[PDB]
């Protein structure tokens, strides 16, 4: 919320719940257990709207697929 | 204003509502928190006009997705 | 004018009338306020040649995006 | 485990089964030896699950193929 | 000419009129007036195959260029 | 074999044959030669399996075609 | 033959005649006369084998277009 870092929004949603949107489309929720400049993000626990069935334990998304992540 | 940093109309639209065109068509509308040079942007309360249902209290946007931005 | 420094040419311009080409076909129009070496462009009073309608006061349109500015 | 450097959950999991989803929709899945900041993956044994019989020993992942990677 | 600097033909080429061939299958030729290192061009009344008096063409948009 | 260094697995793998797959589709085996950091590859005698026709005493790859490099 | 720098076979191969596969598909063969890190290259008396009819004394190719160059 420092107007010069948005990426600080992402620290401030560590260990909660946040939906990272992909470029494709695609939507990955799961618990934020880490980021970095690049948006890539650790995510515990992550289920896809789209297969539904399969959970990961922990997925890691790289950044540049990422559209834009719900906090 | 600065002629060499037009980064810095968003410098004059932070607090206020801004709407982020993105590259596939989407539309981002939100009020504008943060900013950075890659043109990350952290948008507070936003609406995409395609959905338009619901408002996300928190989207932290991409930069390399943003088409062009209003102010 | 400088044979090193093409976007030299953006600054010549300054609150003339431009045109900016992106990739995806379309026409941003308006008057250049700033621009960065990213070829990133401050428009003000911007029409796009597809909405016709509507003018935008402040546009700032990413770089990446940019086919290319015609003065 | 650190908040700022989700790439970390990689060393976790050296020597373990891993499915790393690449933007074309493949599958690879294979025992992670080793991985870089760019998130390029040396994989042994691998198997992409849409040719199946194919045997890979050793696989070098180019990391920006990647979409994201499941431990 | 140097063989390590591909980029100096378009020096060889100022004020010269060029052909810059783009990735979507545009052709843009005019007077080269401008280069730098990321391929950016200035181009002097340019035409795509209206006559632009400047065009200032993004570097990455560039398939090749015909000097 | 260094978990930081994903890329020594092609040093390991120099005058031997390698397959290089390309996102387009494209298989490409060949004796590596030489490799650097952006993955750029020489390949000698290298036969394209699509082609099948055409062999290449000498080719060198652009690594941001790299989809995976098959040991 | 410099096992890190696979950039030196196409030192090796100045003043030759060297081909140039694009990822449209093109096929450029010329004089090689400059290369440069990016894989930027300058050709003399450059042919697509798509156009034919025309040769280009002079072209300069955006490295990022290549995707392999025999020798
Ligand atoms: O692990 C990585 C490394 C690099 N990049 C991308 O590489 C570029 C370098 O920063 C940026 O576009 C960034 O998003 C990633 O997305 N993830
Ligand atoms: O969080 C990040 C990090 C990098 N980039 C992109 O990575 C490149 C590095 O600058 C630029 O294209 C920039 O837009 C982003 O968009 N967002
Ligand atoms: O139109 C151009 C193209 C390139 N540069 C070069 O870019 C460098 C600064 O770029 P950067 O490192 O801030 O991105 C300057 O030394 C010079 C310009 O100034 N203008
Ligand atoms: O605000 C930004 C930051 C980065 N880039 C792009 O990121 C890449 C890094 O240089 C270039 O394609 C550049 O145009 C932009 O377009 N705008
Ligand atoms: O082996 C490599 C080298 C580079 N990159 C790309 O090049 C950029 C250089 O930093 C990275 O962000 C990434 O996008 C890879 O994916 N793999
Ligand atoms: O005005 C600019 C700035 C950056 N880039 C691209 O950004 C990257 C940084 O160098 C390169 O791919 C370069 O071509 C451009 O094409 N034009
Ligand atoms: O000769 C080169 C130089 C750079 N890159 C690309 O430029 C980016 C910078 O790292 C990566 O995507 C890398 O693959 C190449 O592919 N080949
Ligand atoms: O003239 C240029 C300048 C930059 N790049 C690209 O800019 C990045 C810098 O390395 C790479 O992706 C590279 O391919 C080119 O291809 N040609």
């Amino acid at each position: 919320m420092d107007t010069q870092r948005p990426l600080d929004a992402l620290g401030k949603s560590i260990n909660t719940n946040v939906t990272v949107y992909l470029k494709d489309g695609k939507l990955v929720k799961g618990r934020l257990k880490a980021y970095d400049l690049h948006m890539n993000v650790a995510l515990e626990n992550a289920k896809i709207e789209s297969d539904e069935e399969k959970e990961f334990p922990m997925l890691v998304v790289r950044g540049d697929n990422v559209l834009y992540v719900s906090l």
